[PDB]
């Protein structure tokens, strides 16, 4: 790793589990240079009963917003999934 | 929600498994007033088809900087366990 000045780029990608997992799978099997690193599935926790609740969830990593805007040209976002892109600083 | 106001913040947590378990009921069942979300835990994906892999991590988000801080303040950080805080602003 090269020490990097500066906040690094990701996006959060949600809808199903079924699709996220295979949205997954695509861009790894198809985009795997259009990205950084993907994460395995979440979701945010529920306090009672089951914590896994509401839509899934995956972060993916860009190295740069170039990265970032390849990547959206060329991976196809299923119907009823959507994207929402951020860049982030390191804090501590 | 009203609107972002301003640049939200978040924290990464990371350990094993069970460290991360462990740590995720023990903000919930003792300091649930001062964070926002945390998700379920989640992995690095390996491309070798090994999803889980490395360090389990967890996302905690904060309603302020304010409430990070205090967050920081009152709940330690574990032998073995790493802590990153970023902030992240909206691209699209």
């Amino acid at each position: 790793h090269l020490l990097k000045a500066g906040g690094s780029c990701f996006a959060l990608i949600s809808g199903t589990a079924n699709q996220v997992k295979c949205y997954r799978f695509r861009v790894k099997k198809n985009h795997r240079h259009r990205y950084e690193n993907c994460t395995t599935t979440w979701f945010t926790v529920a306090d009672n009963g089951a914590e896994r609740q509401g839509q899934a969830q995956i972060l993916i990593t860009f190295g740069s917003p170039s990265q970032r805007q390849d990547f959206l040209k060329h991976v196809p976002l299923p119907p009823g999934m959507n994207i929402s892109g951020f860049t982030a600083s390191l804090d501590f």
